[PDB]
C-alpha cells in the first residue's frame, strides 16, 4: 500500500497544466479536482479549502516556476517580473523574500513536480480550516498526501535522508510570505499612480 | 448656512444609490459623482478634490452601507441588492469586525433614526477631511467642513428641538467609523463583501 | 440644566490636582476618580474604560502641554523630545500626526483645561466598549459631559458657535493616532533593535 | 558534531509587568542548553533568538495547557482565560492557539522531547535575515529534525506519519506566531493579572 490511498503519479497529471490588468488563471480549480479525493469531499469544504488557500497555491506555483530565471518572479505567461520593478513597486522586501525563501531554496533543492503537486496538496487540504464539516476527512486527505510523498520520496532521492523533511519544512515560509500578499498596501503597491480622476 | 445648504447634500445622498468585481467601479464612480455634488467640493484644488477622495472613500462607503443596513437585522445590504449576512462574514474570516459594524454604526444610526440628511452630512464631514497630510487649500477645506456641521445642528435644532444633544450624538459616531476605517481597510472588508458572491462553485 | 449633573468645576479641578528603565505608575484612575459619578458606576466597567482610553487618555495630555513648544512633544515628566529627533527614532510619521492634528490644533484655538478634562472625559465613557453591565449608562455619563461642555462653550466662548463641535471633531483623530501607538513596531522603534545583550 | 534528543529534552524539564524578564531569561537558558547553539556566533546567536522568540514562546505556553479547559497556563502557574482574553480584546487569536496548537497537542498527546525539537527547529532559523554562512544554521535544524524522526518511529512505531505532523505544525505556528507579534498577544496575558484596584 505505498500510495494507493493517494497516487502521486496523479498528482503530477494536476501539475501539467499546459485594459483591466486581471487574467483569471485560477485553473487552480481545475487543479484541485485532478488531486485525487478532493471531489470527494464535501462540496462545502470544497470551496472552503480553496478560498482558505488559494494564496499560497498560487504563490508555491509561480515559485517553481522562476527556478530558471535569475533573480525574477516570472508569472504563469510570460509576465517577467524583475527585483529592480518590484523594489520602485514598493513591494521589494516582500518579493525578496519569495526568491530567497522559496525559488532559491527549491532551485538549490531541486524540487521537482511532483514534490511540488504534494506540498501545494498539503496546503489544498487544510484541517484547520473554518467551520468545515468535517475536519477529520480532511485531516485524513493530507496524511495521505504526505505519506504518498515520503514514499516518492527515498526511492527517486534515497541518498538524501531528509528531504521529505525539508519539502514540508518550505509550508512555514510559504505561510508567512502568503499573508504579507493578502495585505491591502501589498494591493494598492500593485496599482500606482491613480490619479483616476475621469 | 446659504453656503452649504442640507437639500442640495440630501439630494447628492439621494442620487447616489436609489476576478470580474467591477461592482467597486458600480460604487467608485457614484462616490464621486456624489463628492462633486456636494457645495464647494468642485470648487476646490483638484489637488484637494481627489486626495481627500482617497484619504475618505472607505469611511464613506462604510456609513452609506451602515445606514443601507437599517431595514436588515443580522445583514450588510450593499450597492444593488445582495444581503451578505453575519453567519457568512464570519466564514470569511473577517467576523469581528463585521460585528462592530452593525453594532456600533448600524444599530446606532437604527435606534437614532438617523435620516439621509444627516448621513450626508456626516459623509459630507468625512470627505472634508482637514487632516489630509499634504493639501493645497487647507484651510478652505476646514471652512468647509465647519459649514457643513454648522448646517447640520441648525438642521437637528429644526426637527428634533426636544433633543439638544442631537448634533453631538452624531459628531461622536465619527470617531467609531474611523477605527472601523482602519480595520476595514486593514482586512479589505470592502472587498470581501462585493467579493463574497463571487462564490462561483464549478467544481 | 446646566451641569449639576456632570459639573465643569470638578472636571476642572481633576486636571489641576494632575500636576535602565525600571520605571512608570501613571495613576491617571486617579484623574478617572476625579471626574463626577465615575465611582458610581460597576468595578467591572471601572476597569473595561479604564483599560479601553489609557492611550488615548495620555496620549491627549501629552499634546495639550507641547502647546508652548514648536514642532516638538514635550513630556509629562519634564522632557523634551523634538520631531527630528523622533524621526530618526524611527516614529516620525506618528510624531507629525501627533504634531500637527491634535498639538498644532489645540493651539490655535487654545483649548483650555476644562476643555481638554472633558474631551478627556469624553473619552474616559466609552459606550462602545463592549460587554459591560450597562451599554446605556456609560452612555449617559457621555451625554452629561458633553451638554456640560457645550454650556461651557457657549459662556466662556460665545462668539464661536462651532466651537464646541471643533473639539469633538479632534476625538477621530485622537483614535486614529491612539490605534497607531499600539502598534508593535512603534514599541519596537524607540527601544530595543540593539542596544544589545 | 551531534543532536542527542535526550539533551533536548532536558533543555525543556530545566525549564518547567518587567517580572517577564525572568521568561526571556528562561529562553536563553533553554536555547542555551541546545546543542551547538553556544558553540556559534554571538551574532547569529542573537540574530536567531530576535527571530524566533516569539514563535519559541507560544509553542511552549500551547504546550504547557493542555492539561486545562477552556484557558492558557503560563509559567507563573497563573490561568489567563477565554473568557478573559476576550475581554482583553485578544480573544480569536486566544481561541486559534487553543484549536490549532493546544487541542492538536492534546489530540496526538505531543511530548517534551517532541516539543523540544520543534522548538529547536525554529531556533535554527535558516531563513534569518543576515546570518554568517547560513549553511551552519540549516544543517543543525536538520540534524534536529533527523533525530525527531528517528525518536518518534522508536518510540510510537504504530503512527509512522507522526513525525509529518509535528512539523506540518509549524506552519500554524508561525500564522499564529505573526498575530500573535501583531497584536502583542504576549504581553497582553502577563499583564492581565496585573490590574491595580485604585
Amino acid at each position: 500500500n505505498p500510495n494507493d490511498d493517494m497516487p502521486v503519479d496523479k498528482i503530477l497529471e494536476a501539475e501539467l497544466i499546459s485594459k483591466a490588468a486581471d487574467r483569471q488563471l485560477v485553473t487552480l480549480v481545475e487543479w484541485a479536482k485532478r488531486i485525487p479525493h478532493f471531489s470527494s469531499l464535501p462540496l462545502e469544504d470544497q470551496v472552503i479549502l480553496l478560498r482558505a488557500g488559494w494564496n499560497e497555491l498560487l504563490i508555491a506555483s509561480f515559485s517553481h516556476r522562476s527556478i530558471d530565471v535569475k533573480d525574477s518572479i516570472l508569472l504563469a505567461s510570460g509576465l517577467h517580473v524583475h527585483r529592480h520593478s518590484a523594489h520602485q513597486a514598493g513591494v521589494g522586501p516582500i518579493f525578496d523574500r519569495v526568491l530567497t525563501e522559496l525559488v532559491s531554496k527549491m532551485r538549490d533543492m531541486m524540487m521537482d513536480k511532483t514534490e511540488l503537486g504534494c506540498l501545494r496538496a498539503v496546503v489544498l487540504f487544510n484541517p484547520d480550516v473554518k467551520n468545515p464539516s468535517d475536519s477529520a476527512h480532511i485531516e485524513s486527505l493530507r496524511e495521505k498526501v504526505y505519506a504518498s510523498l515520503e514514499a516518492y520520496c527515498r526511492s527517486k532521492y534515497p541518498d538524501q535522508p531528509g528531504r521529505f523533511a525539508k519539502l514540508l519544512l518550505r509550508l512555514p515560509a510559504l505561510r508567512s510570505i502568503g499573508l504579507k500578499c493578502l495585505e491591502h498596501l501589498f494591493f494598492f503597491k500593485l496599482i500606482g499612480d491613480t490619479p483616476i480622476d475621469k
